[PDB]
């Protein structure tokens, strides 16, 4: 539906050292890493393993491996991760996180100079190699991948360009860590399913003093930041595992690091008297009447079209009452009705869906608890679309010189409509809106507590008897067995099925835990039906 | 330097969408803006003008226009900026006009002259969503400044160029887009017109030059521990290089750039020693000496055969010999010109690593505005970091309370993030953040605050209330108690020096000090007394 032809004019085109500039954008280099555990959740990977392997060759002495049993791309879909940016046509997948098309290329390319990624689904599978070496080595200032696909089943080439697809293989073979087709296919099988995705990045970024940045040494079972821990560092902030425990509100796809399995957790079940309270969100509610009145204006339009057309149908009937010309006229006519009115129908339904979602409550929960265990780390995590953005930013009574609110975790979701992120996925698109609910959160962060009245009964009596003996803020509640049970009896434990995937409770690193190794009898199958937390709900003003 | 023809790989490519995604790195709104200050300060520009054009047909009821006398662009210049990623300027990283811009507003009209050229460079996200472009295509004609007729080697291409301007951009004809161009009144500069700006939920725009027609304020409530900086841009544009030359107006009235140490209570200097500053320049020569090395053994290789090829051809001289002795001899000759080359370059970074590999802490008492305090972090003069607490000002106390700190970091210590708001290497810059505070805590006790006592010292200027938020007094007295302190610095309108004055438009003449009388006297340094650490 464009005017005239445009294939003359300039095109704006990425050139090498956009791939740098790019990557610039993960001042957090855990955010980077986040961004590929984000596309293994949004291809319903139920598992990713992120791990090391040995490569004394390569600058680091090893590659950040990420693989994961999500479903895979067939050779179109790979040739698209290459595409900065999605397309707007596109059909809108409200509850994914991937939406800006760049995330796997400004995370890779923060980590290490160059990746390579294998994927597999049904009977295709596609390495792409993104090469900053090769580009630097022969002064390539365009972004050249090699994309080539193999049959899964047969391993013969897939390619309309065998050319084509010897330079794609020599430059993998000569550039990569894989200098063989053996080698290559050794990596697709390691992609055990009939489809997934495995992520390699390689040639990790140094610190000066010749040290790769991420250290796997110090915890062979973890990836930590390559930096000393002063007093106040959040683990999160420094160790990989923490990291990865809280990135979703909602896990389940289930994490490994090295091989070790992570206790992913829902943030309101590892904290004192949880409650919730449901904000109302007027930008919930302007954001989604704006979203209705464009799908309603879209309706209407299509309508006027189709009715138009419908009409001219009947009347050109009456009008030519009959030659060969006026016949095919007649059908282009006829057909080109009913063509709209399916297409105004199909716009009406849409509209009509929006409709109805307006009418569902417009309101943002916020989830707070206390965090016994460990009082300093508090304030509040905003997630967007289940993905964390903001971890412990402090709101309302937290922001003054007081215990007032101190040790106070908050939680809450939001959904694109409210905000988006930045292009780090670090923060908020919209400041403005975000300090409004970092405002309206402080409010109902005060309300809470009142609520739970640790104040009646006294602030630092509630703490001692947790065990908070140390006058520094910051030291964590005593080790001996009288406070770790007092402050256990609290907090329900809960563990996730590597089978099924459903989240289960205990009754009074860790290892593989399936359904029957349960004793409660209500939950010891995996047929049985998952329960949900029962956070009781509070009310604000 | 090419093994084989690559012409028929894959190509990353730059789709409509990514323009949006790019901008989401501006969450602080006047960076987006202050991309487009930088891109005129790097182009030499003396003036920019920032400006509001009332376009009630256009969304937000105002285009945003930027307007430099500085060198301008010359055709190709034009279309290196939409190669995305590039190359002491700031711009480094090929891509703040284009994050900064889709920020601020749906569309851009870029108009520039250089020499004999004028060309305009059209970014219309409006024509992407009416015909469906999943690309991004952008018109970029050219036109004779003198003549005004079109340079085009394809005049079909040209047509639908400025068809597409005519269509979707604010000037629906050739004249409208001449009366663009002749906003720029020298033989060189640029017009950046953004348009279509983006509204709030309200439907108004996120810019707001109505409630103070001198000012570009953000559109939002400002609390009372809000910045002035962060919702004033002629605030923010005041501080926005560390050595401000280039004027700045908003709405046709000047900005008071200034230099934070020269407007701070006994201003002090600590020197640093980084030893990141000194490890990085002693990779960046192991590097040039290693090129140099390269070099050198190519050149003598070459000069080696080129020497025995003479003797072993002897007295022949035939054409043959004669043409082939010259091709082994010419490229001898170019292979040692080459290694010359970079062994001037291996020396010069020799000679740079011998410089002091430190950086220049500045310190002083915000006497005006006590509560506006902590650290400004400028990045090769460009403003990066504002009101960054360190040492004991992160503490409850009243200790380094109005000491604002400032410091010039550059590129080989530090590189900023994408949005030019953040440091690229967190853990070097925490690391400079507790360098920072250790050598406040210093100037702290250099100062001896405590020998007045700290209560007395503020009572002294007027900090009569108990609120550590409110202004010092009004009264006059204390009105010139504070200004005794602090001298008196201003910028001459027409030769763009800055000098003191021992007490709108100045100018050198205007100066009672004979030594700085006259626009051709020679600027005088900032004398920031130094202090020394430990
Ligand atoms: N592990 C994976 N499994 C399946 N598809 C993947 C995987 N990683 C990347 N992709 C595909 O590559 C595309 C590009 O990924 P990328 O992260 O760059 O952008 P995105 O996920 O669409 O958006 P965002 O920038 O918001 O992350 C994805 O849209 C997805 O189609
Ligand atoms: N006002 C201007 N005057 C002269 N040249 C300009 C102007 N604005 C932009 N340019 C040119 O356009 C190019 C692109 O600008 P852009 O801001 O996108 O990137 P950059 O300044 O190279 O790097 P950075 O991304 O660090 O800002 C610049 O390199 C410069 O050559
Ligand atoms: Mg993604
Ligand atoms: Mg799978
Ligand atoms: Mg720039
Ligand atoms: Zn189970
Ligand atoms: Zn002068």
């Amino acid at each position: 539906m464009a005017f005239t032809n445009y294939s003359s004019l300039n095109r704006a085109q990425l050139t090498f050292e956009y791939l740098h500039t790019n990557s610039t954008t993960h001042e957090f280099l855990f955010g980077a890493l986040a961004e590929l555990v984000d596309n293994a959740r949004d291809a319903d990977a139920t598992r990713i393993d992120i791990y090391a392997e040995r490569r004394e060759d390569l600058r680091g002495g090893f590659m950040l491996c990420f693989l994961d049993d999500g479903a895979g791309m067939d050779p179109s879909d790979a040739a698209s991760v290459i595409q900065f940016g999605k397309l707007a046509k596109r059909t809108p997948e409200s509850t994914q996180i991937g939406q800006y098309g760049n995330g796997l290329k400004s995370g890779s390319m923060r980590i290490g100079k160059d990746f390579i990624l294998f994927t597999k689904k049904e009977d295709t599978m596609t390495c792409l190699f993104l090469s900053r070496t090769f580009h630097e080595e022969e002064g390539i200032d365009e972004v050249i991948v090699p994309l080539p696909t193999w049959n899964a089943r047969t391993r013969e080439p897939v390619t309309d360009n065998v050319e084509k697809f010897a330079i794609e293989t020599e430059l993998i073979y000569k550039y990569s860590p894989f200098r063989t087709e053996e080698e290559v296919m050794t990596q697709f099988m390691k992609i055990p399913g009939d489809s997934g995705t495995l992520v390699i990045i390689f040639n990790l970024k140094l610190m000066d003093n010749g040290e790769p940045e991420l250290d796997i040494i110090s915890n062979p079972r973890d990836i930590q930041m390559a930096e000393t821990s002063p007093e106040g560092t959040k683990p999160e902030r420094r160790s990989f595992r923490a990291y990865a425990a809280v990135l979703y509100i909602d896990p389940r796809m289930r994490i490994f690091i090295h091989g070790h399995k992570v206790q992913t957790k829902r943030l309101s079940c590892c904290l004192y008297k949880p409650r919730m309270y449901k904000y109302t969100s007027s930008r919930f509610k302007t954001r989604a009447e704006q979203e209705v009145k464009k799908a309603e204006h879209v309706a209407r339009i299509a309508e006027e079209k189709a009715r138009e057309a419908e009409s001219k149908a009947r009347t050109l009937e009456v009008r030519l009452g009959l030659t060969r010309d006026s016949r095919v006229m007649l059908r282009q006519v006829q057909n080109r009705a009913i063509t709209l009115r399916r297409e105004a129908d199909v716009k009406k339904r849409i509209k009509e869906a929006k409709q109805r979602a307006l009418k569902e409550p417009k309101e943002l929960n916020f989830v707070f608890g206390v965090n016994i265990e460990h009082r300093d780390l508090d304030g509040m995590f905003i997630y967007n679309c289940s993905r964390l953005i903001k971890m412990y930013e402090k709101v309302g009574p937290q922001l003054e010189g007081g215990m007032a609110c101190g040790g106070v975790v908050g939680v809450v979701d939001v959904p694109y409509l409210v905000l988006e992120p930045t292009h780090n996925k670090q923060d908020f698109a919209d400041a403005k809106e975000y300090r409004h609910l970092l405002r309206a959160m402080g409010e109902h962060l005060a309300q809470y507590w009142k609520d739970i009245a640790i104040a009646q009964r006294g602030i630092i009596k509630f703490w001692d008897e947790f065990g908070y003996l140390s006058a520094n803020w910051n030291q964590p509640p005593s080790s001996e067995l009288r406070y770790k049970r007092r402050r256990a009896m609290e907090i329900p434990t809960t563990i996730q099925c590597d089978l099924c995937l459903k989240w289960r409770t205990l009754p009074f690193y860790p290892d593989t835990w399936v359904c029957s190794m349960n004793p409660d009898p209500e939950q010891d199958r995996c047929e049985a039906s998952e329960q949900k937390q029962k956070v009781p709900l509070g009310t604000f003003r």
